[PDB]
């Protein structure tokens, strides 16, 4: 029993983190086979983040402008190229610790683990969700750029996020490992801000199932609801619409608890309309939306 | 910016996890140098957990009764002994991945990372606090016994917890790595239950400082309070007394924010008396007490 925000074990990713310096800027890189991946803004000076032509800065750079350090072993850069908003630095040594891996782009509402790093050295690990507005609510200080987000299945690491910047609201923006930003964000200095966010409805329902599996039952009721009348209430409270696919995805949790999805939807509607009146669910006084149905099943396996 | 429940990178500990089987019971062991540490209840049968004489079961066991598997390599047990509630299984191979390590016992109110494991294979990592009543609120299923809790400083792993059991309330109990239980709990079948818990006051104040560092300021006020009048209110709300040492420990966070500790205490008193009236702090509608002052400083380094 018990339910926690749980990250994947970070060992396989720790072995891939290196330090990348260009000019006076140091950040983190990801060392897989003979390539080091890092944010391309490492080549920017502060005189040129208003409107950097990243191409421009890059043609003016050479291999020796990039210092790559793996622990206390310098790697020699033998090639450099740009892939969207990421740099690929070819090095003369393949990483002996390279795990089986994939580069995957995730969907809003999906979760992943972040290995926060500074100067190529891991500092901590935590779980994030990709928000509907393509930001993440992380914990990132200056120097954390190039830290990565990932999931593990079996022992293949699926990398899904590389960290690039913080927005004025204190949330974070980054790319997939092909260097394509999540959301309408750019690696140049603008007044860019997060657009309007919403609550991940299917995840809230997953977490209510987690609560029932762990013996929190006070919010349950007889009532059921129609999907249509549920989505009418969800819309009013800035919740994403619930689709039939979401209902299907919640199937296994519904079977294990014996609580039909639309039965649980009636509980959520009443929580949205009444609040909790001083009670908590799984230690929370708010409805939690950063656990996917998979997260719940994986952690709550057989109670 | 940002503040998350962050665990230590788990890589150094992942390399120490093995699988231990005795009879039909399988659980996890910790492999350091040529010793494997595991809960002694691995030698119990279900016919004998009412009143096991653990000594008895152990004299009746031989080295070959213990099957130790490290990945897919069986380790040969060449000696076995009991150390309080932990078994020490001497094996014929020293773990080549043994980190620098220490066995440390922690205090109620201190935090640590848990590497949840099943069949010697790590599943996830999360942060726990030792509750004032010496339980932990973890996430543990059958088979998780022998998973360990730890902190890292520099690159020395300080192991502080080994998991043994779940209480009827769904919280968890375990030992230090010398096999001495935290709290009044025993590795035998009783109606044992967690005693009365309290809120870790110094940690709540640390987390309020975290919030201020991250731009959450709405709960602040002019008021200051005396330590005596604060502790009168804390007592009423089941909060631990705040000592002058706690005040001193909060010194650096007070300096960085420019908010005196007793100034922040006045904010906490009003939160305790009024609630938040619909607002949140660092994404929480409850006052969070599982971040130590160190946790905050380490994560909030320079904003
Ligand atoms: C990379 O290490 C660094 C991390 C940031 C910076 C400190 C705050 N938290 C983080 O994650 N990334 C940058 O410094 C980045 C480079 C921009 C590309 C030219 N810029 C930002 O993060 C912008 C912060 C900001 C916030 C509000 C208004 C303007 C700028
Ligand atoms: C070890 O792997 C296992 C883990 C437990 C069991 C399932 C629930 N969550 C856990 O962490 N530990 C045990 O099974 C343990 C062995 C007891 C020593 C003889 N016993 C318990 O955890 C007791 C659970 C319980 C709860 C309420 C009433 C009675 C028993």
């Amino acid at each position: 029993s018990g339910f926690r925000k749980m990250a994947f074990p970070s060992g396989k990713v720790e072995g891939c983190m290196v330090q990348v310096t260009c000019g006076t800027t140091t950040l983190n890189g990801l060392w897989l086979d003979d390539v080091v991946y890092c944010p391309r803004h490492v080549i920017c000076t502060s005189e040129d983040m208003l409107n950097p032509n990243y191409e421009d800065l890059l043609i003016r750079k050479s291999n020796h402008n990039f210092l790559v350090q793996a622990g206390n072993v310098q790697l020699r850069v033998i090639g450099h190229s740009m892939q969207n908003c990421v740099l690929k630095l070819k090095v003369d040594t393949a990483n002996p610790k390279t795990p089986k891996y994939k580069f995957v782009r995730i969907q809003p509402g999906q979760t992943f683990s972040v290995l926060a790093c500074y100067n190529g050295s891991p500092s901590g690990v935590y779980q994030c969700a990709m928000r509907p507005n393509f930001t993440i609510k992380g914990s990132f200080l200056n120097g954390s750029c190039g830290s990565v987000g990932f999931n593990i299945d079996y022992d293949c690491v699926s990398f899904c996020y590389m960290h690039h910047m913080e927005l004025p609201t204190g949330v974070h923006a980054g790319t997939d490992l092909e260097g394509n930003f999540y959301g309408p964000f750019v690696d140049r200095q603008t007044a860019q801000a997060a657009g309007t966010d919403t609550t991940i409805t299917v995840n809230v329902l997953a977490w209510l199932y987690a609560a029932v599996i762990n013996g929190d039952r006070w919010f349950l009721n007889r009532f059921t609801t129609t999907l249509n009348d549920f989505n009418l209430v969800a819309m009013k409270y800035n919740y994403e619409p619930l689709t039939q696919d979401h209902v299907d995805i919640l199937g296994p949790l519904s079977a294990q608890t014996g609580i039909a999805v639309l039965d649980m939807c009636a509980s959520l509607k009443e929580l949205l309309q009444n609040g909790m009146n001083g009670r908590t669910i799984l230690g929370s006084a708010l409805l939690e939306d950063e656990f996917t149905p998979f997260d719940v099943v994986r952690q709550c396996s057989g109670v």
